[PDB]
């Protein structure tokens, strides 16, 4: 798969309430997305895609086109 930096104020709208904006990214692009562990300090939080390379560019452009319509 691949790694998508997610700036830490945003994070809440890439997962949504209860996972509900992740679990929809799986569902619409066929992929899986965890988060990496992290220290809790870094401005960025790292969102592990896994799945086949076309998915992966299509689950990346959604979390964008999110974080871009709220200037992330
Ligand atoms: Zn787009």
């Amino acid at each position: 798969g691949i790694d998508v930096p997610i700036p830490r104020f945003a994070v809440g709208i890439v997962i949504g309430r209860n996972g509900e904006m992740i679990k929809k990214i799986q569902n619409d692009a066929g992929v899986r997305i965890q988060f990496k562990p992290d220290d809790g300090t870094t401005p960025e939080r790292i969102a592990q895609i896994t799945g086949p390379p076309d998915r992966c560019q299509h689950a990346a452009e959604i979390i964008t086109d999110l974080l871009r319509s709220v200037q992330a």
